[PDB]
């Protein structure tokens, strides 16, 4: 059978035609054939698997049977393997869809969509045993299998591999389709991560000695020392010595040393505007400072709606601001931008100045804690962040229980103790802001035990209690019953609930810490990709290169490159042996296994067995 | 025999032989310093920090106990998750101490009480010490304050603090006092407990390891313990100027006679490794599986020649 020649258009229609139609893409498909019914010889056209491949993937199988709208009936598709692969991982049949993706052409990109497909349709699955054959399809395993057999055997190839476009996926780059199947287990291998290592210095060397690098950033001119090595490959000096600082300072990390450098910079001119050189209103003029850190935050706001926005050429704006305010730490970069637009209009005023200080206080916290997104990329500090964001929820179950122990004791002895105060804001106080510092060593016995409490001026009437002229006298009726239930509070939480939330911590250190690893590898790849368009000059310098941007754009890649016809050929080929490679090896693995000899030599018994008594019975019969 | 140059990297590699050259240079400035007059004071205090140096020299000297040593190598390791927690901590304060001296005090100009209010108290709030009545209206004392920068810088009076929006700073304090003392806190334990348990079994090993250069060292170092030392100082220059357990030399015999006896252990130890894998249950798998296709296919053809007769 000729699979080239057997799958037309026309035959691969009358497959999805006949689906079992009690599975989940029987139903995706009516859907999709309902809606276009309602909008508006074969059960389902193209027009709806295309549209369920829309929904899955939503950029990879666009022209694949739209191109031609539909194709020739009888015209033999371009690419049959894939069409099967795609077909038979619709629904969810994974012994044919494996063998598909064994023949396909490129494998690593066939296996990255299968599993993001099969992790899409997992939620849908209505049956539990549907979901759990989908949640285990290993097809990430796949690909993350073969690209190691790929990265042993070149490693120099296998990088080519991963970053070229793909012709069976609309000109999709093997890490694309990665990120869009968000496979973390893949990008933690250690060859993706070798790459985006090698992305990650630029032209230096990745052995280069973190030192080294920052003294050369901090004396410019040691660049065309020896102290860094670099990696090879009148008017020619010239020449040599700008592509040296170009290949210096076009670095990712250089330049993401250099933005750290300068928001240590922002964050000490603001803590300096707002320390030391807070003027009143512009009747008396905001200070120089205070202008010079305005316009740093236009060049900062100016900078995160560049990367934000104008990173993509085609997509829908809407879909772009819900991919931003979905990011908890860009709804922290709005809150901070909010506040400082707030507060830079109350402070322009002289009725709300003290109110606009107040808003640029709470900005600088907002922005220190930015800083530790900005530090997320660092390879020894980002897994510690991971941790930290699975921490929180074991401190909310903390604070739940705390909370609860905390009103309890807080209402009982603000009841117990001052009975007859009318003031809510000293009740509010009483009841749980005392309660609450009990926790940090914060007893103050004096206003809770008799034999404690001082001789001081005190008044019992509630008028002169409310009027604030004399602190309300304690009622000491049962103040046994108060320390009583001191001694339980002090008990219960400074002891059980502390030590059982470093307990908490502790489990799931040791529980998270692997996936918060791979995690940090995942997300330092999407890091590097933003780095490589980011401009190399660092805030507030970076409004001259946005200036450049947009003349050079009024007036006119490393990773995700394209290849010549012959070199494509030829790496497509290579992904196609190191293919048949890996699963002859693990056939013969296979083979040689303990329960598989042990499965041979028991039949072959058998049958000697049989055999060799019919032999034994012709032997007496002589 | 070894170059001076190379000799001096290797000393200087060390990171105690860097605490040891610290602790030499400090002696030799508070002892200069300390025979002026008008920097006496400034020497004491040398003298004063070089004595905490030598007390810490105190543990590589210990580093040698057998229980001891190993509890070095693992504090040693631990100082990373120190240096991850005094990151976080370090912004965390940084945000609220600068946030809460902008909102207190935000009409002090001298720039030492600036940084206090803002890193040194923020600092101290984790070991339990939380002044409210320098942070808690309510709790604010009755003190006689200036509100004049004038004589706030003077220091006649101290400055009066804010109370503008004290609310917002008793939250402040609040979320600081959780995050803090019980987020990263507890945080710290918890990477701590996991280092150990990682990091013990090789820490033994490496402590061994050092064990040996240690006892090496131990082998020539003279007898006498200083300050008494000199005596065998100049015994020994004295010696040289006038003319090993281990790292020994043997005769030829014996030396013949350890080396055909290592060569026999060690055949040996491979013979036993080729039994031990000719006995494994893998090996005879395969054996088995061998012999029985071989045993078929030879058996088959025995049944064909009986079938013909
Ligand atoms: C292992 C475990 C630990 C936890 C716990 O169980 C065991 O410990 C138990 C110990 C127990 C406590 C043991 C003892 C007591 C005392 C008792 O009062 C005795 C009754 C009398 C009658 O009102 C009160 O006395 C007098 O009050 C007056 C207040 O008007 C004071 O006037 C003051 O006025 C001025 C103050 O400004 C100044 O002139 C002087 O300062 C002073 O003159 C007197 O000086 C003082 O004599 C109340 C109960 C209490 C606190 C126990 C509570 C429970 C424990 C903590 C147990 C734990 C479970
Ligand atoms: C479970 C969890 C724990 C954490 C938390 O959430 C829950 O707890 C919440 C509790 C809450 C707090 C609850 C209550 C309040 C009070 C409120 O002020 C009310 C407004 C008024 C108006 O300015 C202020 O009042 C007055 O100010 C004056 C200062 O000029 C005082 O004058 C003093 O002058 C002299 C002082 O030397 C002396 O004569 C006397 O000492 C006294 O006369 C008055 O006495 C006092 O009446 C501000 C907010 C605050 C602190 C809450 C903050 C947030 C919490 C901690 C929550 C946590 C998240
Ligand atoms: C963590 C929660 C947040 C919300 C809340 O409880 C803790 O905060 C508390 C602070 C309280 C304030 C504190 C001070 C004053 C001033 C006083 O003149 C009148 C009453 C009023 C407004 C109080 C009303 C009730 C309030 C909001 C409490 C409220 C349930
Ligand atoms: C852990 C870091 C070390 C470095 C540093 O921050 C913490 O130490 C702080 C101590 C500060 C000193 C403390 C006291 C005074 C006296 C005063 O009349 C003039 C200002 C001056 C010199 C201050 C300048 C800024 C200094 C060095 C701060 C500096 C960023
Ligand atoms: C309390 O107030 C009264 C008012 O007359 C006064 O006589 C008395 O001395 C005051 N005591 C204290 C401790 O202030
Ligand atoms: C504060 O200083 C003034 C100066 O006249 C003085 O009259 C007053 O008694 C002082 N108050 C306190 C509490 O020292």
């Amino acid at each position: 059978v000729n699979i080239k020649q057997f799958l037309t258009y026309g035959r691969l229609q009358e497959l999805y035609c006949s689906v079992s139609e009690k599975n989940l893409l029987h139903t995706l498909l009516l859907k999709k054939n309902q809606e276009r019914q309602a909008q508006l010889k074969f059960r389902f056209t193209f027009h709806e698997v295309s549209k369920v491949l829309k929904d899955f993937l939503d950029d990879t199988c666009k022209g694949f049977y739209q191109k031609l709208n539909l194709p020739d009936m009888d015209r033999r598709c371009e690419h049959p393997w894939r069409d099967l692969f795609l077909w038979a991982i619709l629904q969810n049949r994974q012994e044919m869809a494996n063998y598909f993706w064994a023949m396909g052409p490129e494998a690593v990109a066939a296996a990255l969509v299968g599993c993001k497909i099969m992790k899409e349709m997992a939620h849908l699955a209505t049956e539990a045993e549907s979901a759990r054959s989908m949640k285990n399809a290993k097809y990430e395993q796949f690909a993350m299998d073969l690209f190691s057999e790929c990265y042993s055997n070149s490693e120099d190839r296998a990088y080519s591999l991963l970053v070229r476009k793909t012709c069976c996926w609309s000109k999709a780059t093997v890490l694309n389709i990665a990120t869009l199947a968000e496979a973390k287990c893949f990008f933690a291998h250690d060859g993706v991560q070798a790459l985006l290592t090698k992305v990650w210095w630029g032209a230096m060397r990745t052995d280069t000695s973190i030192s080294r690098l920052v003294l050369t950033f901090f004396i410019p001119p040691l660049v065309w020392t020896s102290l860094i090595k670099f990696n090879p490959e009148s008017a020619t000096f010239i020449r040599v010595v700008l592509r040296r600082w170009n290949r210096f300072w076009s670095a990712p990390v250089t330049v993401f040393m250099g933005n750290v450098i300068m928001y240590f910079a922002f964050l000490i001119l603001f803590s300096y505007v707002l320390l030391l050189d807070f003027r009143p209103p512009p009747p008396y003029g905001p200070s120089a400072a205070e202008i010079i850190l305005y316009f740093w935050v236009f060049t900062l706001v100016l900078e995160e709606i560049r990367q934000s926005f104008f990173t993509d050429e085609d997509m829908s704006i809407l879909k772009k601001m819900k991919l931003y305010v979905e990011d908890n730490w860009n709804k922290c970069d709005m809150v901070a931008i909010s506040l400082f637009v707030v507060g830079l209009s109350c402070r322009m005023a002289m009725s709300t100045y003290e109110a606009g200080r107040t808003v640029l206080a709470l900005d600088f916290m907002v922005f220190t804690l930015r800083l530790i997104h900005i530090f997320a990329i660092h390879k020894q500090l980002g897994p510690k962040i991971i941790i930290v964001e699975r921490m929180i929820k074991d401190v909310f179950f903390f604070l739940f229980f705390l909370s609860v122990w905390l009103i309890a004791y807080g209402v009982t002895t603000q009841a117990l103790l001052h009975p007859n105060d009318p003031r809510i804001d000293w009740v509010f106080r009483r009841a749980l802001y005392r309660p609450y510092l009990h926790i940090f060593g914060q007893i103050p016995l004096e206003e809770i035990d008799a034999a404690k409490m001082p001789d001081d001026n005190c008044t019992t009437d509630v008028q002169e209690i409310i009027l604030g002229t004399l602190p309300p006298c304690p009622n000491i009726y049962a103040n046994w019953l108060v320390i009583l239930l001191l001694v339980i509070y002090l008990l219960v939480t400074n002891v059980l609930l502390l030590n059982l939330l470093i307990a908490m911590f502790s489990y799931t250190f040791q529980v998270v810490q692997e996936n918060a690893d791979i995690f940090w590898k995942f997300q330092r790849y999407n890091l590097i990709v933003e780095y490589h368009s980011r401009p190399a000059l660092a805030p507030p310098f970076i409004i001259i290169s946005h200036i450049t941007q947009a003349l050079l754009s009024f007036i006119k890649d490393l990773l995700e490159r394209e290849l010549p016809s012959g070199l494509d050929q030829k790496l497509m080929t290579w992904e196609t042996v190191q293919k048949e490679n890996y699963l002859a090896k693990l056939e013969h693995e296979h083979r040689e296994s303990s329960g598989e000899r042990l499965r041979y030599t028991s039949s072959k018994v058998q049958t000697l067995l049989r055999m060799v008594g019919g032999f034994k019975d012709q032997e007496k019969r002589m």
